[PDB]
């Protein structure tokens, strides 16, 4: 069996081929102690990763090596893998073929460098890197389909026509699920809401998942949040404070459709789907319109598929078959696409061998 | 004409849109009697607000209804809002548009409850609630910049473009006036003294205003404390005890920069500025740095602005062009910003009418 | 081999490491005769420490070196420790490594002066000072949680994250087993008594230990007082005068919730936990709420466990798991926590020896 470790910018999932559920899902945080000391519990080890590092903030300085699905620190990315193998899955890298992923339009060298570390420090018998949207599409059982990830890290639209990405429309918005939790962490303050420590900011992340939704029409909604507490839903903060959450419930996800409320004059996810589709050839366009598959964590918000269905209908011809497909598992599809791909018998000759690595080297991909 | 009323955690400032400088300026206290005794020529009185709360404190227990930026208790807020019109300002609410202030970037219900009680209990013909740090930018007479509004409860770094915050960088830290006095209280007990009543905690709170200062460099200041008595500043503690305060006098107000000093897991104010700005869009940052503005209570310390220039420039890349402004009037800046804006002809349309309450209801804004 | 010695404001607890219960328990009092008082049977004597000074207190000038956890006088402190070694433990300090305790807020200089004295006069091979309540969490066998260290002379709340206490949450209350011993003395004087001669000024301390309880439902228990049933419980005095103490019995530990009984405007124990867990970080709150441990001389009174259970569940709202843990040992846990830590197989690398001490000087500890 052969592993899959999808390098989320904030959420890394590991496991094998064949498993339906991702085996090792954790906060993709490298933690190092603020004063490394002689003993156990006292901050002893030069790096932690996951839920351990997460509670241990109080002793650590936390890092996210992966920014916008582009691994901006390798000396930390490595040591995540060294925990992901030995501490999560509790296995030795040199035994299992590994499948690991990439954010679309990855600068080749950065791929080649993942390719380097995997076979060199990690000595894994085989490897293959894989595009995030394209695996999530495989977890719908499709070849064809324009896909739009919105994860923790970065938001990415790809014209996947028949199992191939068409680069020229692979659009990115760098406002995402992190900057959405942030979008909430802005707008709760003059009800005295306290989100400012990483603990508090965690709590605002939870509220984003649980209560925040995409209104079907923003302005109409607002006036219902004015007229009635219909929107207004209470929540007990971990200390015990019965708070109530209202407009922010629909205002927080809406940065995906209006990047402007964050402060980025970028096209909304809808506008960006459309603009990716037109940037493809006329016949590619038809299926893309009918097979828009949502992926990632930030595509979870109640409202989002029905809303995308509304707006892309306004944006396309009246007689154009707009059709959204969203996985209930979309925070994990990118991993599922790994596990499926590694288990695909057909694909056993498609892995990067240790042989090719040592005859031909990192550049071959 | 209109009234503007800055509700602090600790000081509540109010007056008529039109003047330069506020009329009602009182502590945000609601006291309550500790024994059935008759006041000299009064009814026993159920509670005491502001000033008579302050003087009769001994036979009392004093609650402040605003903690850390949050209005927490809502009855005790009414008693404050009452004590403005019908006690301090000598006015009847229905005569006046009123304006109040709030903690950078709002949702709804706490403002609903503010808006509600205004139009119903008091019957003010109009209300507007406007942002506390953003109103200090209005007092500073510009658009863009980063504010540090730190009163009793809650500090705020607020970066601003156009009239509004670039809010994703508005770090709170609830490290501010109150816990700064708690430090002075401890470091004088440490010094060999004691304090018991809250009146005595006022006398501590007070030595903080008169004797506590911010060095440009802590390490050299600890050195000059260790060299000469020069820093020791005595003061007659009301009873008698002309007490000496030396290295403490900086070792308390330092706490913004070092929470380590009280023993809290926060990084210092100096750094939080850099991180908020790093969290923001990258070139407009230049304007933000160029207008770092300060406001509130705990910002009054002798030396804090020039030190923010030592500190923030060592954090930021050297060519950053940082400029800290901190109004000499700074306790009242949110109100100066308020009076003028409330009195502004192009803004007269933005006020919330009585009418919009009776039709649309509390969540107007 | 090693020794542990714990310095209360009333009692010193010494012994060896790895013993369950203290080998030397002696009162922190140093008495000088007020005459050249020839004890017919001994020669002239200089200072009496503890038990001899306590049996002969009449002829003396008694004084306590450790006032409210802090050391105010080092002369008396030193002769106490020579006494701890050569007389009480009967040891030669240069072969037997020593461990000591300190107040939760103890100054650097204080810690260093006890490290100066331990090496430079006594010549111990290795010495440790630890931090009082934090060691009671080590007697409770955990790294994180909040400890209510309430003694003969000092009440404290200490939240420790993974070894590090966070002092902003570390509350302190100079009203404890002493303020309460004398508070028993007075409430009996008009119960109808005159604790006149010297053993009565001490049997009032004894009746405190023997009969006191922190009654749960204190209010209806006031009606139980008024309904005078067989809560009335006589005791024989050092003579035969049966004193019946029934109501004040509980109506004295009651002062730990309401300092108004003695004339302090300060908050009670329970609140001071809530405020601590409050001034602390928000994700950590949960641990603290779930690991709230009492230790020390005031905590011995029954029902105090039940009491903090229901008190903080009323104060802190309702998604939370609360757990107050009161050990059967608790009046020595600060020592038990030193002893077992000292003997730990991983602790030898915290035994700060003379080698480190001479080269680095006092600032090594």
């Amino acid at each position: 069996a052969a592993l899959v470790i999808d390098n989320g910018s904030g959420m890394c999932k590991a496991g094998f081929a064949g498993d339906d559920a991702p085996r090792a899902v954790f906060p993709s945080i490298v933690g190092r102690p603020r004063h490394q000391g002689i003993m156990v519990g006292m901050g002893q080890k030069d790096s932690y990763v996951g839920d351990e590092a997460q509670s241990k903030r109080g002793i650590l300085t936390l890092r996210y090596p992966i920014e916008h699905g582009i691994v901006t620190n390798w000396d930390d990315m490595e040591k995540i893998w060294h925990h992901t193998f030995y501490n999560e899955l509790r296995v030795a890298p040199e035994e299992h073929p590994v499948l690991l992923t990439e954010a679309p339009m990855n600068p080749k060298s950065n791929r080649e460098k993942m390719t380097q570390i995997m076979f060199e420090t990690f000595n894994v018998p085989a490897f293959y890197v894989s595009i995030q949207a394209v695996l999530s599409l495989y977890s719908s059982g499709r070849t064809t389909g324009i896909v739009l990830d919105s994860g923790d890290g970065v938001t990415h639209v790809v014209p996947i026509y028949a199992g191939f990405s068409l680069p020229h429309a692979i659009l990115r918005i760098d406002l995402a699920g992190r900057d959405l939790t942030d979008y909430l962490m802005k707008i709760l303050s003059e009800r005295g809401y306290s989100f400012s420590t990483t603990a508090e900011r965690e709590i605002v992340r939870d509220i984003k998942e649980k209560l925040c939704y995409v209104a079907l029409d923003f302005e109409q909604e607002m006036q219902t949040a004015a007229q009635s507490s219909s929107i207004e839903k209470s929540y007990e903060l971990p200390d015990g404070q019965v708070i109530t959450i209202g407009n922010e419930r629909f205002r927080a996800p809406e940065a995906l459709f209006h990047p402007s409320v964050l402060g980025l004059e970028s096209a909304g996810i809808d506008q960006t789907t459309y603009n990716s589709i037109m940037k493809c050839d006329v016949d590619v366009r038809k299926e893309l319109y009918g097979n828009i598959v949502m992926s990632g964590g930030t595509t979870m918000f109640p409202g989002i598929a029905e809303r995308m269905q509304k707006e892309i209908t306004a944006l396309a011809p009246s007689s154009m078959k707009v059709k959204i497909i969203a996985p209930p598992e979309r925070k994990y599809s990118v991993w599922i696409g790994g596990s499926i791909l590694a288990s695909l018998t057909t694909f056993q000759q498609m892995w990067i061998s240790k042989q090719e690595y040592d005859e031909s080297g990192p550049s071959i991909v």
